[PDB]
């Protein structure tokens, strides 16, 4: 996260850190708890992942340094990538992780609701991007989970900033005109979380952008509301 600030414990309890363990253990991507056995993340995260065997899902984590050899984690039973996914910039950047067991929800590990049926025309004005990613394009995975408040941009404006790409209704963009706050390397797969009527909804999945926090180059997110039917079909 560029231009963000440190979170505190329990602040974003649906945020998980997905680790790979091949050839070494490291944070790979963010993700969001959406059910007791289900993480929603980005399909692009699994480029070069040979199988679910090497993945570990950690929940209730504030600092990456909390993770040691005896830290509990969830195994991944299945990676479900959208059947139309080819590359992040062309959309369908969405994946479900089915965990090997059920999360028991606690103050530190909580689900986030999907965008609600009937809220199709809600204007979200309180949206936050979170993660352990870089604070600038040439950096390092951060220890403490970072947060940044970022305004949604219309798809029309977003297309004007990305005239080499097809910005579709299945994407949502977010960013300041002058830049300064954005996701960056290591944040993808995590949530764009928006609060409406004091309830958090998973509005976006952090996906891609041209650089990090550049002026007139918003971050691009998978528009979760357009995949609710797909999510429900897979989780049922
Ligand atoms: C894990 N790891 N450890 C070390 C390095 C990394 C690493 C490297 N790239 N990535 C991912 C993709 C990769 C996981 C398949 C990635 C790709 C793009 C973005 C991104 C950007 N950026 C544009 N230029 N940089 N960022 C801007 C906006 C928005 Cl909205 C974004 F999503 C974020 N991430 O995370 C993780």
């Amino acid at each position: 996260i560029v231009g963000g600030t440190a979170s505190v414990r329990g602040e974003w309890p649906w945020q998980v850190t997905l680790h790979t363990t091949s050839p070494t253990q490291r944070h790979l991507c963010g993700g969001s708890i959406i059910g007791n056995q289900w993480i929603l993340t980005a399909a692009h995260c699994f480029y070069g992942v040979e199988s679910p065997k090497i993945l570990r899902v950690y929940s209730g984590i504030l600092n990456q340094s909390e993770i040691k050899e005896d830290t509990s984690f969830f195994g991944v039973q299945e990676i479900i990538i959208h059947d139309q996914y080819k590359m992040a910039e062309s959309g369908y950047d969405i994946a479900l992780l089915k965990l090997e067991t059920t999360v028991n929800y606690t103050d530190s590990q909580r689900p986030i609701s999907l965008p609600s049926k009937g809220d199709r025309n809600v204007i979200y004005t309180d949206c936050w991007v979170t993660g352990w990613g870089y604070r600038k394009l040439r950096d390092k995975i951060q220890n403490t989970l970072q947060k940044a408040k970022i305004p949604l941009v219309t798809n029309e404006e977003c297309q004007k900033r990305y005239r080499g790409h097809k910005i579709t209704h299945k994407m949502i963009c977010a960013g300041y005109r002058e830049g300064g706050k954005d996701a960056c390397k290591g944040d993808s797969g995590g949530p764009l979380s928006c609060k409406h009527n004091e309830v958090w909804h998973l509005v976006g999945i952090t996906s891609w952008g041209e650089g990090c926090a550049q002026r007139e180059r918003p971050g691009v997110y998978t528009n979760v509301v357009e995949y609710v039917d797909w999510i429900l079909e897979k989780t049922q």
